[PDB]
């Protein structure tokens, strides 16, 4: 089964992602903590990469669907978490997956109003060691856990992040609904009726 998450900032994804990824067995890849890891490694990915991603702005379509290629699984379920993020990127994995025998079995859109995800956004706290991910309100981390507010959480940020989405990614979900594999999810609700409605979905 391949699956992909898509929706704003903040909805929940790589949350829902990594809990469905341990359960289930499905290798999650997120092309947001891959290149998280890129730009601490130094990698010619990573020091390009970086200041989009300080900007709010969408890492340069060539780049992505290159790492994608690279880190691909070739077998056994995965989820594609924040991939695809724009049209060309979609395209792009669909040639790859179809060159397999493969296709994207479902996209699970994870839908919440703007106000929702500025919240979300502007309490997530992680630790930066693990990429593990907090909420100040929703899900603090204990005692000796070490976390830090991402510098493109700042609110100016968000806002740009937000508008971004909105222009290159929410097209994606027109582009899935008319394979005819979208599900949507409502993202605004607390985690564990958010992860029955996934479980929903992939039974
Ligand atoms: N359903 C939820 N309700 C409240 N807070 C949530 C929920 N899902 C995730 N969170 C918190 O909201 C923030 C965004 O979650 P995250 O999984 O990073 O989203 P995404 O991967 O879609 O950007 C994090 O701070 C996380 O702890
Ligand atoms: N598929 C992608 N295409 C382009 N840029 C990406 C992609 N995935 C992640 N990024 C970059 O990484 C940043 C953070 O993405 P991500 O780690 O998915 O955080 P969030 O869950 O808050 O959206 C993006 O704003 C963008 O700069």
């Amino acid at each position: 089964m391949i699956l992909v998450f898509l929706g704003p900032p903040g909805a929940g994804k790589g949350t829902q992602a990594k809990r469905l990824a341990k359960e289930k067995g499905f290798v999650h890849i997120s092309t947001g903590d891959i290149l998280r890891e890129a730009v601490q490694k130094g990698t010619p990915l990573g020091k390009k990469a970086k200041e989009y991603m300080e900007r709010g702005e969408l890492v340069p379509d060539d780049l992505i669907i290159a790492l994608i290629e690279e880190v691909f699984p070739k077998h056994g379920n995965v989820i594609f978490d924040g991939f695809p993020r724009t049209v060309k990127q979609a395209e792009a994995l669909d040639e790859m997956l179809e060159k397999k025998g493969l296709k994207v079995d479902h996209v699970l859109l994870f839908e919440v109003p703007d106000e929702v995800v500025i919240e979300r956004l502007s309490g997530r706290r992680i630790n930066p060691e693990t990429g593990e991910v907090y909420h100040v309100k929703y899900n603090p981390p204990p005692p000796g856990v070490k976390v830090i507010q991402r510098e493109d959480d700042k609110p100016e940020v968000i806002k740009k992040r937000l508008e971004v989405y909105r222009e290159q990614t929410a097209p994606l979900i027109e582009y899935y609904k008319k394979k005819g594999i979208l599900r949507i999810i409502d993202a605004s609700k607390p985690v564990e009726e958010v992860y029955r409605q996934v479980l929903e979905v992939i039974g």
